């Protein structure tokens, strides 16, 4: 009934050092700000307090030199995105709703995922070892499509062996986050203050996180309430008012890309006291954002996990 | 009849555009975030042959040593001429100033280098010199020192080519306010963007102060509206000078173009670069402009 597609993206995951940042200031501004400078159509960066993590196609990633500042992840990464019968985009922060069919699925059979949720869907993305067990995993459920050109098409075999799954600690800053999009036309008006968050910035405990997407032509933002006060007003859009987020962070060591079950673990207790988040890994931690009004009690529920 | 010392001590540096990438996080900040820097004092000019930056000290700071940049090795001071009570005097008034300034300062041995903006026209001279300056200058102008704000009162000269490329050239300035407006534009124009026309393109942001110059082909480029003239109709033409990098030693370069220019009553803007320098004259006169320079 559900349809999952498989998007023409080949994806590089990176982290770059804050020290180093600079150094990649030339091409991370191309693929920010100027579209007609690059053939890249998959562009993801998530600021932390440890790195810059940066998702890009092959396209975007022939544009980032080597350097010691410079972490490659060592897989490629195929994108999967679920829709409605037809192909009728879902609605956005419903990555519990896919706990179920989706992500328990994938962590039963050894599939490692990385989550990369938006303003305008949920993306997730898988090495392209395990595309066949993928498919195998998920076909009983979804009508499976491959997006060659611009269009649908119907739809090594050995998964390796991760490390024991285990319970992760986690933390919730008490930052209170924003979902934004934006009018592409008028991402040159906040260019230099985007800039200016992204390459010139840096006990109530809070987070340095700022993500900023441009994915198949559509921007979308993740900031705190307060770094929004930095934009010129009426340009960040958001088409449900008055809801802010809170981040519960995932991990204590850095959680590498080969154990499983993680965003499983997360997602499926908050499916179950039926909460909705978005859920954004990076390089080192994974990142789940919930309604702030339910904070609360969305620990107790991981905490009992 | 005033001469002012401004409160700038200026380096002059080029970067080979192989290595332009490199500097891209300072040069943003110093041409978009104020806020972020103290520098005071910024000029990028884009030639063909490289980008030329003559930033104060603190701008300097910001600026890693490479194997792309080059540095000149005097500390610059910077002379501006001005008013009966510091009232500014009308621009591209380099030639206004040929007699009283630049021909003593040639014949003395004072090298200089030569920056006109859209605002005024800016006359560096090497730390060492100062002394001659004042010596050459204190007959014909009261000399004042800029403090806090306040005004507290070589190798043989040698024969230069001259080039006059098609280019028409605009001089506008524009209310910072409105920076972020063109910011992409301008970043697309300086950082991503790279035969009877060249490549020319100056920006500079001094004491808040912003001057650019650009062909109009490029300011077409940007959004409309916001880019500010003056004295509209007739563009200019450029005359670039110089058969080979000039360096920074010879006298008597600037002299040799604006005294008979001055002679013959044209106005002129003058803007010095790393290798060569650039006369800008209206448009209409080029021709007589070029009679005028090869009476020689
Ligand atoms: N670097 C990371 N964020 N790793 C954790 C990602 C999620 C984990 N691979 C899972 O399958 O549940
Ligand atoms: N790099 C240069 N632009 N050199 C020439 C500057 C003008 C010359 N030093 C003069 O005093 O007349």
């Amino acid at each position: 009934m559900m349809e999952l597609h498989i998007l023409e993206h080949r994806v590089r995951v990176l982290s770059v050092a804050r020290p180093g940042l600079w150094l990649y200031t030339h091409p991370l501004i191309k693929l920010l700000f100027l579209p007609r400078r690059s053939r890249c159509k998959f562009f993801s960066l998530t600021e932390t307090p440890e790195d810059y993590t940066l998702m890009v196609d092959e396209e975007g990633f022939k544009e980032l030199p080597p350097s010691e500042f410079l972490q490659v992840a060592e897989a490629t990464w195929l994108v999967l995105n679920v829709s409605s019968h037809s192909g009728a985009a879902v609605q956005a922060a419903g990555v519990t709703k896919i706990a179920r069919s989706v992500i328990a699925p994938l962590a039963e059979h050894h599939v490692s995922v990385l989550m990369l949720s938006t303003y305008q869907t949920d993306f997730i993305l898988v090495r392209e070892q395990d595309l066949s067990v993928v498919i195998h995993t998920l076909a009983q459920e979804f009508d499976i499509y491959r997006e060659v050109g611009g269009e649908p098409v119907p739809v090594f075999p050995r998964t390796q062996h991760g490390p024991s799954p285990t319970v992760h600690p986690i933390q919730s800053p008490q930052n209170r986050f924003c979902v934004l999009t934006l009018d592409p036309e008028t991402l040159p008006a906040i260019a230099t203050t985007l800039i200016d968050v992204l390459f010139y910035s840096h006990e109530p405990s809070s987070i340095t996180f700022f993500a900023f997407s441009l994915i198949e032509g559509y921007i979308s933002i993740v900031m705190d309430a307060e770094t929004q006060k930095k934009f010129p007003s009426d340009l960040l859009l958001t088409s449900s008012s008055g809801e802010l987020w809170r981040m519960v962070r995932i991990g204590g060591q850095p959680l590498g890309f080969d154990e499983c079950g993680i965003v499983a673990q997360i997602a499926g207790p908050l499916a179950a006291a039926d909460i909705s988040a978005y859920y954004i890994s990076t390089f080192n931690f994974d990142h789940a954002l919930v309604p702030e009004d339910g904070i609360g009690s969305v620990i107790e529920v991981l905490q009992r996990r």
